[PDB]
Order: structure tokens, then C-alpha cells, then sequence
């Protein structure tokens, strides 16, 4: 808690990339972000924006991860099978010597 | 987390006018294993996250097991016309709802 | 600690006899900013001290400041309505009578 | 480290719950039944225990045990048979059952 | 702390024109352990406040107690004679003029 | 039993018994082991359903004594009481 | 295999075959792998006790171990010689 | 991690004494003089300087170096000469070289 | 140089010129090595006498820089100015 | 040579013989030495880089390796037999 | 600082042990230990009595170790030779297989 | 610790009526390194432990180096008839030596 990304320092965000029978997918956990300000654009960055919380409010409890969230990856880039569902942004991408 | 030693889950809660208001972050998660069973005193959720897939070994950041947490609030909130909703990932809970002397 | 995450303020609690007594400490706390709010049998101690300007040069800070709150669960032996409260010293003791 | 009776040191415990009896199981090893005081109403359970000090004088070879006072608050719901306690010491381990009143029709919540 | 080994207190230093002033949180302390020890340039501030029966059973104890000191190194500027103290609300406030 | 947690031990010297005491509490006597070789003692002891809380430590605990030539290893007097397990030695 | 522990290794540019050594001390060469990509070269093995075998103590590192290697395009990815001797693999990348 | 007026932030700096000359560094890259004030008596010298913040609002690829107040008070003895200090900014390197005006007897001390 | 110290960057995109700022005070240019080749910048810099202080870092300082095909790696502007050294490449 | 660093062991029992296993990647034999009291067994070995040789990353623990064995008196201290293969010091000591 | 050895739950003392080119001279740091009461009694245990600071007594600086100190050592133990001087306990004391 | 990073040496820094007195630990500690060399300002305690003997290696706790340690006082002792004794590893220092307001 009281750990959230500047626009400019951002906040990485937690992803599992598995390789199936045939596909590359990697899932990124992204509850409630609803913006389609964000930019999932040889590497493929995400980017992701949560809106802050009113100093002036005052909430009893004020723990959970907000503001910018980023994420890049060094990795056929061109058809790309990307779906937003429960929170989960899920993208689908297609020596015996010694001596 | 395992059933016995449980994590903890993340959440705000925040009084909204008529309204008192309780956002837990459960990003895919089953139905199946989704559990808020609790009587009158607290609220008490539950939730289940499936082990990685014993066949699928990957190249694993996202946490995983049983996340619980118990909310201990007083006797004001009416607990029998609670509103729950699961939407894009987030267990959102809405339960609707004298001065003492100037310090000497 | 801001409005939305608190700062958590000390406090002795001690049952003197049907006296059950807490002692905040809160010094140097303007009265308009202490709220002391009450519910059914949760006793919620909210104070606010204003913060430093970040342009003004102090030598020294070392105090906390901001939003201290503090919540109490007390059982069904207090009473709720009859209540003292005191802030002598920058001190806040509450005293509330038990059954 | 060490808990005095104005800043008690937490003691550690497992609770489980049977279909009929919730239990709780407390480690205190050595205790005498004069100091250990079970004394709270049909609110919240606190278990409170005292084990003495050592002598600062005493010579020693490993003073490795911990000593003092022990507590421990439990919060407990609305489910619990508050009269019909049961308590037992066997073998340094208190354990605590209380059986459990629940309603006729629980809530579901609908989402 | 004890009287050997004391532990410090806070406090908040900044210079308002001609008014050096300093700035130290003592909530509920007796004026009979209150000892503001001056000598060439150096102002020793030291307090005691009392400690918790051990063997009194008190369902909390959060408050830092016992012996709290505080050595302040001034340098030639600030006149040792003319100083203003005040205790207001568990703060005590110094004030001592320069050059 | 490969990577065994440790005990708390209290020993002192009464006189004529050395004595050292364990904190075993609810401890069943079959897995209660101490064995004890030439100078050395060696005690040993062994102790998913949705608890409410699991604060109390378990598994495999173990503790190993180097003790001096100033006892007498055939003559060791032991008991278990209270969740203790008091050893005496003589000296 | 999913979460791998690193190895020990290090590089040093001899004056005509970059050397890179890594410690695999008693890795059976059936599990020890060897996959490279382009400019990448990345090194896997495999070393875990059977719980039947009761042990004393059990302090040696086991399991998957693997690194992944990020070289320049200034070596050939062709011609490189590895040796495992003394539990040491390694590695010799010509420039 | 960043620096404001009321509570600054510590800068590097290294001191040593040259026969004839005690020169202390500070490390104070990319600042500008009208924020570098070392504005001091003949007492204590400190050294406060200005850094200008990051727009929260920009975007950044990567915020790594420290912005902000940064200030040192340095304390020094009565053997250094106060009028006649020098200071230089060079290549980002804040060098401070003050005389120093020795006794002419020293003392040794008895044991 | 086998075990170098990381240094302090700012990297931003401002426009038709990514910049990518270093914090390199007091550093002899003798010492500076910006060696790149293909894709990857690789930013390298060199910098028991009774002092009063030691505060500042010294030794070896290296930074890594992996980069997109966005940027043309043959034109590249580098300034050391103030102790910064500012490297700004075109898109 | 004075502070040592220690060394990664495992040791079980098997039906004849005591088993303990050192992990000793690319340790010269001349450094190597195992030194054994009476009922206790020292094993010692030596294996630093040159400054002359600038590497580019060094992240293997190099320099004086040790570990100081106690055993019981239910083993005997004359024949034991150790190997050195594939970086494992081996050493089973009867009972 | 703050940690000293009840007479209980001693100290552990620091110590340089080698052998010459025919001694076992183990040096045990041990400043300000002047009182015989001090024991160094298969095993050599060396035991010194440090005295402990009086809390009333006001002091502003109270950082050394003192109390109990103590000291196990693991090991011809009938003629040995210890010496006191500058604060320094000085105790003197007298395969090729393969596959 | 070094001559130019060194290290902390303990200290008990005491008022006995008219000496006040500061007393180090320097167990074993040669007199040509030891060093208080300082003017009226501050008082300045410095002293050098020789490193491990090059030729003898031990199977080494005590800790070696440069002890430094900087006394930053008032104008009120007078520096002038200091006493100082190393005794068992002990170095004693002995330098012999208004109100304001009812707070409002």
C-alpha cells in the first residue's frame, strides 16, 4: 500500500507468460481499469491508467494499487489476439559436444 | 496462501452518503470458489485462485492459493439487503446504514 | 498520513474500576479539526494537524503530522452514552463508565 | 521477548472448527493453574497467563525460554455457544472447545 | 529510556525574523521533571516522564515513556540571555532572539 | 527430519544435577526420541483444512548438547510434565 | 523448471575466444542442456533428493538451473566449444 | 529519495586538509546559481542548493535521478580562516578551499 | 571495471529527439566511453589519505541501455555539460 | 585462509556406509586437502583471479573453501574412501 | 549500545586465536575488567564481571558494552599461561585418494 | 575501518562534580598510533590498530583499524588542563569545567 506510479515513474504490474501447444499468451492482472486511455502499444509495452484517490476524502481504508501502471516486454507481432475479461488483460501471441 | 494460512487481499473502503462501500481486487477468479458466508457480527470473504496448471510449467509472477479477509464493523449496517458485484475483476460490496461534550 | 490512508495515534486504555479509561496523545491539535465519532459500539478518534510547507526552509522536521486516526471496538459493557472527555497537556482521555 | 502484565506478549494458538465443536488450542507449557486466569465475560474470550521471571542474579548456563506474561484477545461472532464452554490443560497445551448455535436459514448473497 | 541512556524528542527548528525558534513535543509532563539545562552556547533540554507499573495490567501500552533529551549546538549569533519559553498544549515552545 | 527446527532449552547447575529443560507441549511420547551417545545429547521430537489460524509451530525439533566430562552419561534422570521435558544429570 | 534458480558463471575475453564459465558440479549430462538463439545463448540442467532417502542434512542447491546469456554480434555462433571438466562447463566462444 | 525546503536532503561531499589548504567537494551536477545560495556567517558553513522538480503530469520513461533541496551543515573548528574562502564549480563539482590559520604552540597532552 | 556501480538517468521523449540524461559529476573525459553497436548503448565511466569525509561514490560506473528500431543508432548527439553528460538520439 | 567461506554438503546413511557428498566445481588437487582428527574430518580447499585479467562479470565464489565435520564414534576413521567426480567430493566413510 | 549480559543471559566477548610457530595463544578483548572475581574456569570457559551503569545517575552518554561476559571454548591444559595487559586477555596454551 | 572512512569507538561521557569525564575503549592499543591531537574547539580522539600480521594467518572477531571519534562541546572546559591516563585498555578523559522563565 502507499505505493502508486507517477506518469512519469509508473508501477510495473504482475503477468504469467505461458507458451501453450501453439501460442505465446501472457496474462496481465488488471482489475479495474476501464480507461481506453490505455496504450497497449520487438518489444510490446502495456500501459495502463487507474485514477487516484481524493486526499480530501476521507475512506477508513485506502489499500490498493492505483495510478500509472507499465510493463514492457522484449520479446509475428503483426496479428496479435488481445481480451480484456474478468479483469484480466489475456494477449495471445503466435548440443552433445564435451570433452 | 493455502486454506489454513491464508493471504490477504487488498481493498477500500470508503462511506458513500447512504451507502458504505467495500471494493475487494479478485482479478480472474472463479465462481466456483468465490465465497462470502458470514452472519451478522462481521463479513467475512472468501475466494479460491486455482494452483498453476500441474501439466502447463511456465517461464509465474501472478499470485496464486485461497485470499481471505474479515471485516469487523459495529451493529449499524442493515446486513439483509447487502448488493455484491463482480465487475472487470473487482468484488465491489455496498451495505447501506449524538455529540459529547466540548473536551476539557 | 493523509484523510484517505491515517497515521496511527498512541493510546493507554485501562479499566479503573467503572472507569474504563483511553489516553490519545495529541499535541498542539486545533479543536476544529478533532472529530470524535460515534456509532453503535465503535468509537471512532479522528484528528487532523496541519502540514509543513514544502517551500518554507525549516532547520528541522521531525514531527508527525497530517490525519491521525485511531478506531476502537468496544464491547456490550460500556455505555455508550454517558461519556467524559478531556484534553489536558495536549492530552486526550476518554473516560467511559462500564456495567 | 519478554511480556509484562502492561505490555503482554501474544502466545501462539490453532483454531479449527469441527462440525459441531469450534475449538482453540493454546501452547503453554509449564504453567501453573494459579496464575493462568481465563477471566472475560460472554463477549470476547482473552486468555491470560503468567509464567515468573528469572532471577537477573541467578547464574545461568542458556536462558532460552520465554517468560512473562501471556495473552491473547479473541474476537468471536454471534455463532458460539457462550455458557456451555469446555476448557482442558493436557500435556502443557489449553484446549478450549465451545459449541456452536447456528441459525435455522442462513444468507445467501445474490451479485 | 533511562537517565543514562536517554531517548531523544522531537522538535522543529526555524528562524521567524529576529526570533530564532525551536519547537519540542512533551504531551503531560510534570513541571517538577522539566529541566532546561543552559550553559556557554549549548541548550540542554531534558524531561522525565514516568513509567508503566510492570506488574499493573494495562490492555495497552503504545506511549513512549521515561527519560527524553535533547542537546541543541548554537552557534554565536543567538543571545544565551534573553530567551522565551512557553508550554502550550504539551508543546514546548522556545524563542530566542539573534543578531 | 533433514532440516529440523530448533527448541527452547533452559539449563542451569543445582548443585549436584546439572538440569536442562525443553518446551515440548502436547508432544506424543512415541515420537519423543532422545538419543544420546558417548558425550553428546541429542533429543529429537516430531509433532489444508480451512483453520481458522495456524500460529502454533510444528513439525520436526531437534536439539544437540555438547556436554563436559563432568557428568555422568549412564546416570540421566528425565520426565515430562506440564508440556516440559525436564533432563537432570548428575554431576 | 517454471521458476529457475541462477548460476554461477563468469566471462572473461581471451585474446582471440571469449570464455564463459559456469559451476554445474555433479549434473547428470542427460538433463544438462545446452539452447542458444540467435545472439543469445541460453544454458539448462537439471539436479531433487527422494524424500524415502532420509538425510542428515540436506544443504546442497537443487533442481533447475538455468541462465540466459545476452552476447554481442561480434561472436560466431557457429563454431563455440564447450567442456564439462572438474563439474566446470565451459564454454569457448570464438570472436 | 527527493528533497523539499523543510526537510532537505544530504549531498555527497569529500573533505580532506592540504598543507596549506582544506578543500571540501560537494557533487552538485546540472544545478543552476540562482538556486545555489551558500548563505552563511563566519560560524557554520552550509551549503543549500535547489534542483527543480519533475512535472508529475509529464511522462518520463525513467525518473531515476534525484531532484529536489539539497543542503549540508558542515561544522568546523577555529583553525580555518573565514573571510578569505574560495569556491569553484567545475564540471558539476562544487570545490571548497579554505585557509587554515594555525597556532603558533600546539599542545601535546600528558597521559 | 569486473564489478561496476550503476549511475542516476532521466530518460524522455521529446519528440522528433529521445534524451537520455547521465549524472556523471566531475568525471575526466579521458576516462568517458560511450561504446554502441548495433541496437544497445553501453555507457561506461572511470572516476588512505586521513580525509574528514569520504562521502561521494567513486570507482566504476556502467549503464546498459537496451533500445527499440525506433531510433537511428549511427546519428547521435552527446553533450557533457554541468556534470551531465546528455545524450539525445533522433527517432 | 584465516575466514573461510563454507561449503555446500549433504550427507545421508546409507545401509553400510555414511555418504557425505562436498560440491567442489574446478578445485586444483594440489589445493585440495582433507585433513581428519580423531572423530572429526576437516575437508579444505583452495581455488583468485588475476587483476592483469580484466573480466567482464565475476560472480563465482572464488578463494579458501573449508568445513569441519564432526562425526561420531560409530565410524571408523581408517578406511574411508572419497572420489572427486564431476566437481562432487564424495566421500563414504564405513561404519 | 543498549545490549549488556544478564548474569543469567551473558555476552559473548570477541577473541583472536592462532597458533605460532609452536604456541596456541588465544586474546580475548577485555578493557576496564578489574575485578578477580572473574573465572576463566576438554573445555576452557572464560567468564569476566563488567559493573553496570546506575539509571539515576544522569549521563549523556552511555554506549559500551557492560555486565557479564562470557565465553565457551571448544579444544596439554595443565600448564597454561595467562597474562593481563593494555585490557588483553593473553592465554597461551602448549590423503591422496581418488577415483 | 581506514584513515579515511574509520570507524566508531565506544565512549561513556559523564559530569562528576567539578571533572567531566569521557572514557574510551582502546583494548591493546600501541602509543605510536595513539593520537588526541586537536584545538580549543572540539576534541578530537584518534588511534590506529595494526592490521593482521601478514605472515601469520589465524583460524580473526577482533576488529582492527582506525578509530575516530569526534567530541563537539561547549566553550566551558578549559582545554588547557586536561588529564588523561590509559589504564587497562581504557583511555580517561578528565577536563574540569541562570534560569529562564516558568514556562508559560
Amino acid at each position: 500500500q502507499q505505493v502508486l506510479g507517477t506518469s512519469a515513474r509508473p508501477a510495473v504490474m504482475p503477468m504469467d507468460a505461458w507458451r501453450e501447444g501453439d501460442k505465446f499468451v501472457v496474462e496481465f492482472d488488471l482489475p479495474g481499469i476501464d480507461a481506453d486511455s490505455l496504450d497497449i502499444d520487438n518489444v510490446v509495452t502495456v500501459r495502463a491508467e487507474r485514477p487516484a484517490v481524493d486526499p480530501n476524502r476521507e475512506m477508513l481504508a485506502s489499500e490498493r494499487p492505483r495510478g500509472v501502471f507499465s510493463r514492457q516486454l522484449v520479446l509475428d507481432t503483426a496479428r496479435i489476439a488481445a481480451s480484456y475479461t474478468e479483469g484480466v488483460l489475456k494477449l495471445q501471441i503466435p548440443i552433445s559436444i564435451t570433452r
